[PDB]
RNA sequence: GGGAUGCUUACUUAGUCAUCUGGUUGGCAAACCUCCGCGGACCUUCGGGACCAAUGGAGAGGAACCCAGCCGAGAAGCAUCGAGCCGGUAUACCGGCUCUGACACCAACUGUGAUAAACUACCGCAUUAA
RNA sequence: UUAAUGCGGUAGUUUAUCACAGUU
């Protein structure tokens, strides 16, 4: 339903110093930057205080100034479609008129409700923060046209954290008392009261709850408080049962959280009239608002990239979306690009609806398939069961192969060059030898972004983090206090943050390219967790060194935004095994052993069809057939 | 890597890899930072939790941070020798072309809810000395 | 009660995980 799939990708680069401007006046020009930066996340941070109050009750008599939230966050719903300058300017004056930076009060607009107009009056007869006092004094000492992007980002802050938040605890608060009245009659068993008692006097808890305080000497030798609780109601199990799955906790409710440098500083919108680009010449027009007439500060950065797939001279640029990150002021050019058109009658949003709320919960996976699967048969313009072309991706350590199905017939199975070395390779150049459940032993830094060469880095912060730490307490620390902060080291981790970033890139990319010379309608991908990663064993007490993961949940969103792009579709399956189950014949193996030492060499044995095919084949080809009727989930959860 | 090499620098050395964020020295300016709060501000287990915050005050370490410097590395404005391709000239000369690793150049940022794992902090039990 | 640990629980500090939704 949303526009999600936009005209993004988005070209970014880093900031760079001019080659004949200065040394230290070009600091001098990041802190011209840093003194209006800073002073903008304030000046949005000021304006949400104010307005947070405007929210609904949802069990209180609806208030006056409700009706005014409501359009000042959703505009579009509550305005004519033939809105005459924009939706954000409505929102503008009716945020002024509410507030007192209004100096001509406008608010009688013929696009503003009588529901509105009233509104805001009864808003302006409500004291303020005494923050925002302040800062609305402030705030008119700006351009109209800056306090047009900065109300509009205002509110954009307030929607989605906010709003959707609160609206959502509503539905979850209307389904929590729907559930939770009717157990008080479904489950009067144990729990007509004494549900309450429990609340007076979490996988630890459960189990010594639900118990005759026999299980505290499990809780002490591999948790006792619990098993106190249980121990004193029975002066037990019964009850603790069906207690602690009543739910009686109050649903979260939303707590607002406030603009800030560290965690979320949104890129500021410089907008038309307030950006520039040059990339044969390499500077960009960064104006600040202080500047009246739109004096570009000439700034070098990294030319357009030359492989990059839409030049710099087929689109526009639409505004500069500038962060700051460190100190270095990255910025983001943001335009358009042409997409494709799919060979469907559907959308990936439609499939998004359904495995959101149609089909959320796990124990409801199954039915998600065939709903899943019948779906996209209408919509084939041919016969998807003869023209359906389908590659299963599966994410593999050292090789990685997606089947090639059409009409349920397997053609061949191709693998891709995911691994960097200097020069790319199909395979870590390792051949030691074959082991089994017996022990394992492996020491050599493999060049480029393996396993090993990842933990590599995360070893010499160990020595910088704990000096950095132990130096800290000394200067001012002199210990429950404080642990460390998040400012101690950034240079080496986003080196590390980029280069997994960079390598999901390369599983992203390489992907792409695969599937271009054959026109694949539909992809299926899987959902993994994990089981133990061997990066870290020794290093502890840091926040700067988990980084090196291997990002599968984020891997799923380039190829979304790819395969639109592209013409291609993509989709999630839930956690099926599509390792330990034959794509032949659905055996399921359960030794989860064997495999794994085959999982190395890439190559498998089955043990009920016996083919002696690679890994990535059986498992594409099984997602492949799980597409189809042939296979489906195990459903062996309980 | 397929050429090698040098001159020039308010350049980069904070896309990754290529044994590789190369190592190292200072910091007056300045930035960073540590304690604070004119104030709010949501929820609350009413104990507290988390965040914003003055065109705001300080102070300090150069452990970090950030500013700056040194060596080297790599990019280029240009130059030298050599080869490939090619023609006019004659068996040779002149001239142009590419001459320099691979990859990726952010679907990105962000919040909330869970999983296993990690140390700090504190308590207690089982096992070790008085 | 002082010293060498292990295992639980709790919070300080995480990260990815899975899921959803915004600026774009
Ligand atoms: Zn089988």
């Amino acid at each position: 339903p949303r526009p999600r799939y936009r005209e993004e990708r988005t070209l970014v680069r880093k900031l760079l110093p001019r080659p004949g401007q200065s040394k230290q006046e070009f600091r001098e020009n990041v802190k011209k930057l840093r003194k209006a930066f800073l002073q903008f996340n304030a000046d949005v941070s000021g304006v949400c205080q104010w307005a947070i109050q405007f929210r609904p009750r949802y069990g209180k008599p609806a208030e006056p100034t409700e009706t005014f939230w409501k359009f000042f966050l959703e505009p579009e719903t509550s305005l004519p479609p033939n809105d005459s300058r924009s939706p954000e300017f409505r929102r503008l004056q009716a945020f002024e008129a509410a507030a007192g930076i209004n100096g001509a009060a406008a608010l009688d607009d013929p696009a503003f409700t009588n529901e509105l107009r009233d509104s805001i009056l009864a808003v302006a007869s409500r004291p303020k923060t005494k923050e925002a006092q302040r800062l609305f004094s402030r705030l008119k000492d700006y351009q109209p046209a800056h306090r047009m992007i900065l109300a509009k980002v205002a509110a954009e802050w307030i929607e989605s954290r906010y709003r959707r938040a609160h609206q959502n605890w509503e539905r979850n608060y209307e389904e929590w008392k729907k559930e939770k009245q009717e157990w008080e009659q479904n489950h009067p068993e144990l729990t007509p009261e004494i549900r309450e008692a429990f609340n007076q006097i979490p996988a630890a808890r459960l189990l010594q709850n639900k118990d005759n305080c026999q299980y505290a000497g499990k809780n002490k030798h591999s948790h006792t408080a619990l098993c106190k609780q249980y121990q004193q109601q029975l002066s037990h199990d019964e009850l603790y049962r069906k207690w602690r799955r009543e739910y009686w906790r109050e649903p979260r409710k939303p707590v607002f959280r406030y603009p800030s440098v560290k965690r979320h500083s949104i890129a500021k919108i410089f907008g038309e009239n307030y950006f520039q680009a040059d990339f044969k010449n390499s500077v960009v027009g960064l104006r600040l608002d202080s500047m009246p007439a739109g004096q570009y500060l000439e700034f070098a950065f990294a030319p357009w990239p030359r492989n990059y797939r839409p030049q710099p001279g087929e689109t526009e640029i639409s505004s500069v979306h500038l962060h700051f990150v460190g100190t270095r002021p990255r910025i983001g050019f943001r335009f358009r690009v042409p997409h494709k058109r799919s060979r469907f009658d559907c959308t990936q949003e439609e499939l998004d609806e359904l495995r959101s709320r149609t089909f959320p919960r796990k124990a409801q996976d199954q039915k998600f398939l065939e709903a899943a699967r019948k779906r996209l048969l209408e919509t084939f313009p041919g016969n998807a069961e003869q023209e359906l072309r389908l590659l299963a991706v599966d994410l593999g350590t050292d090789s990685a192969r997606a089947a090639f199905f059409i009409g349920k017939t397997f053609q061949q199975a191709f693998p891709l060059k995911i691994v960097k070395i200097e020069k790319l390779y199909e395979q870590w150049p390792n051949q030691k030898q074959a082991g089994d459940r017996r022990d394992a032993s492996s020491k050599q830094p493999r060049p480029g972004l393996s396993r090993d060469h990842v933990g590599r880095h995360l070893q010499k912060m160990r020595a910088q983090a704990s000096e950095i730490a132990q130096k800290r307490q000394e200067l001012t620390g002199t210990a429950k206090k404080a642990t460390l902060q998040p400012f101690d080291l950034r240079g080496l981790t986003v080196h590390t943050a980029r280069m997994i970033r960079d390598w999901a890139r390369l599983n992203a990319r390489q992907i792409i390219q695969l599937a271009e010379e054959n026109q694949v309608d539909l992809i299926v991908l899987e959902s993994l967790r994990g089981f133990r990663p061997p990066g870290y064993e020794n290093l502890d007490q840091e926040k700067k060194r988990r980084v090196a993961f291997f990002a599968h949940g984020r891997i799923r969103r380039k190829v979304t935004e790819k395969a639109v792009e592209r013409g291609m579709r993509v989709v999630t399956v839930p956690y099926l095994a599509s390792s330990k189950v034959c794509a032949e014949c659905r055996k399921k193996q359960k030794d989860n052993k064997q495999w794994e030492k085959n999982k190395k060499r890439g190559l498998f044995k089955c043990e009920g069809c016996g083919s002696q095919a690679q890994v990535d084949e059986n498992a594409a080809r099984v997602l492949g057939r799980v597409f189809w009727g042939e296979i489906e989930l195990p459903t062996a959860i309980p």
